[PDB]
C-alpha cells in the first residue's frame, strides 16, 4: 500500500511557460487560451498593494510572451477571472484532452504535475488540508502548476499554485480562480489556520490495512458518534458526520467491521497508542487516503 | 520545511505500454522500436509454474498464439526469441511514440519510478528504492506484471526495471532489460525467501546533509566516531554497513556544510539509541532512507 499518483501525460502536453516583464510562471494551455496566476504582470515590489485592475489596463498584448517548448504563441487577447489571467492564443493546442474544472473540497485528494518554466519535473500525491493549504515540494519557480484528478478519459482539473505560504505549506485557487481559503494574492504576512487530521481518511486506511491483513487494532468495543467526537476534537480530529459514515459504508461491508466499531479501535489507538506496533509498517496513522483512493487501489 | 518523494513524469512510458495475451494469460509489455519486451512466463499456465521448462514450451508456440494490443490497435507478431527471463516479440510496425532511451542495471539503494499497468492501461506512478535484499515493497496487484522502472535524464528515459513475481512477503521481484534477475530469484512458484531488509545508512546520511542545510540541526552533536565502531552501532539496529565509497560520494555534501561525514555519523547513532524525541526533520517523524545522494546534491 504506497501512495500512487495519477498518470500525467495527458497534462504534460499542456504545460506552457508565461514570462510578463521579468516574471516566468507556468501555464495552462487548453483550446486557444493559456490559464496561469494574475500576479504575473506584477513585479516583485508591486506586490505590497497591487492594483490588479489598473495593472492589466496597463499591459497590451505584446507583453505576454507565451512558449510552448521553442514554438511561441501569440497572445491575441487577455482577460481576468477573479484571480486567474486568461491568454487568448493564436493557435489551439492539439494535445487537448477531454477535461473540466472543478472544485474539490478539504480532505479529498489529487495528484499534481510539479513545472518549472514550463517544463514538467515531478508528480505526487497530496490531499487538500482542513486549514486550506498542501503539503507540497514547489521549491521556487512552480508557480501555475496544476493539480488534478482522471476519471476515465476526463481530466479534472481542481487546483493551480499562486503562493508558497512561509510554514512550509502553499495556498492556490481553482481554474475558476476562486482560492481556497482566507488567502489573498498579495505579498503580505498571511497565517494558515489550524490543521486537524482527516478522521474519514484514517478509518478508510484503517479498513485498508484489514483488507491486507493487519487486524491487531481490531478490539470488541463499539462507541457512538457523539462519545467519539469528544475524544477526536480533543485530540484534533475533524469532527466525523454521518455522511461520513455512509462513504465508509462499503468499506463497513466486506470488512465485516461497522463503522462506529472501527471507531472504537480509533480511541484506543489515539489515547493508548501504538503501545509498540505498527499499521501497515507505520508508527503513524496515515490521513491522506480517502475511501475512494482505498477501494480504487485494493478492490 | 520538507522533501516529498516525487516521482518523474510518466508521458513518455504511456505511450510505450502494451497488452500482451497468450492463452488464457495476459500481463504487460513494453513497445520500444519494433520489440515488444514482456515477462517469459506469459507462456505458462497455472500448472507449469512449479517446474516450468521454458524451452519446451516456447518450442511449441507460433506467432500467432501471441496476441498484443496497444489500445484498440492490433500488433501483428513476426518472430520470437528469449532472453534470460524476457520474451522479445518482433512486430510489424515500430512504435511511433518510441521515446530516446537506454537499458541500465540499477544498484541496491538507488531509486526509480514505476508506472503501475494493468491489461496495457497505466494505473498509477509511484517513487520507490530498490531494497538491500533486490525486492521492492510497492503496490502490484494481480496482473501488473511487466510493469516497468525508470528514471528521466533530459530527455532519455533509463528503463531499470521490469515486474516479474511477487513474493508470499508481500513484496515483488523481477529483473532488467536483459532478462536479469535482481537478487536470488528465479521466475518459479516455489518457496522463495527474501534476505533481510536492512535500512540504507548512505541515503539517511544524505537526507541529514539536507536537513541542516535548511536549518534542522537539533540532532547535531560535538561526537565523531570511526567507520569501524559506526558500522559495529549499525548492525546493532539492522543498518547497512558504510563503506569508504560512500564516504567520497558524501564529501560535497560535508564540504557545503561544515560537518564531516564522520561527525554525521556520530549524530545517526544518537538518534538511533533516542529516537525523535518527538520531533521532526523535515517534516518527517521517521528516519527517511529512499533519497539517494545524487538527488540531495541536485535538489538542494
Amino acid at each position: 500500500f504506497r501512495k500512487m499518483a495519477f498518470p500525467s501525460g495527458k497534462v504534460e502536453g499542456c504545460m506552457v511557460q508565461v514570462t510578463c516583464g521579468t516574471t516566468t510562471l507556468n501555464g495552462l494551455w487548453l483550446d486557444d487560451v493559456v490559464y496561469c496566476p494574475r500576479h504575473v504582470i506584477c513585479t516583485s515590489e508591486d506586490m505590497l498593494n497591487p492594483n490588479y485592475e489598473d495593472l492589466l489596463i496597463r499591459k497590451s498584448n505584446h507583453n505576454f510572451l507565451v512558449q510552448a517548448g521553442n514554438v511561441q504563441l501569440r497572445v491575441i487577447g487577455h482577460s481576468m477571472q477573479n484571480c486567474v489571467l486568461k491568454l487568448k492564443v493564436d493557435t489551439a493546442n492539439p494535445k487537448t484532452p477531454k477535461y473540466k474544472f472543478v472544485r474539490i473540497q478539504p480532505g479529498q485528494t489529487f495528484s499534481v504535475l510539479a513545472c518549472y518554466n514550463g517544463s514538467p519535473s515531478g508528480v505526487y500525491q497530496c490531499a487538500m488540508r482542513p486549514n486550506f493549504t498542501i503539503k507540497g515540494s514547489f521549491l521556487n519557480g512552480s508557480c501555475g502548476s496544476v493539480g488534478f484528478n482522471i476519471d476515465y478519459d476526463c481530466v479534472s482539473f481542481c487546483y493551480m499554485h499562486h503562493m508558497e505560504l512561509p510554514t512550509g505549506v502553499h495556498a492556490g485557487t481553482d481554474l475558476e480562480g476562486n482560492f481556497y481559503g482566507p488567502f489573498v494574492d498579495r505579498q503580505t504576512a498571511q497565517a494558515a489556520g489550524t490543521d486537524t487530521t482527516i478522521t474519514v481518511n484514517v478509518l478508510a486506511w484503517l479498513y485498508a490495512a484489514v483488507i491486507n491483513g493487519d487486524r491487531w487494532f481490531l478490539n470488541r468495543f463499539t462507541t457512538t458518534l457523539n462519545d467519539f467526537n469528544l475524544v477526536a476534537m480533543k485530540y484534533n480530529y475533524e469532527p466525523l458526520t454521518q455522511d461520513h459514515v455512509d462513504i465508509l459504508g462499503p468499506l463497513s461491508a466486506q470488512t465485516g467491521i461497522a463503522v462506529l466499531d472501527m471507531c472504537a479501535s480509533l480511541k484506543e489507538l489515539l489515547q493508548n497508542g501504538m503501545n509498540g506496533r505498527t499499521i501497515l509498517g507505520s508508527a503513524l496513522l496515515e490521513d491522506e487516503f480517502t475511501p475512494f483512493d482505498v477501494v480504487r487501489q485494493c478492490s
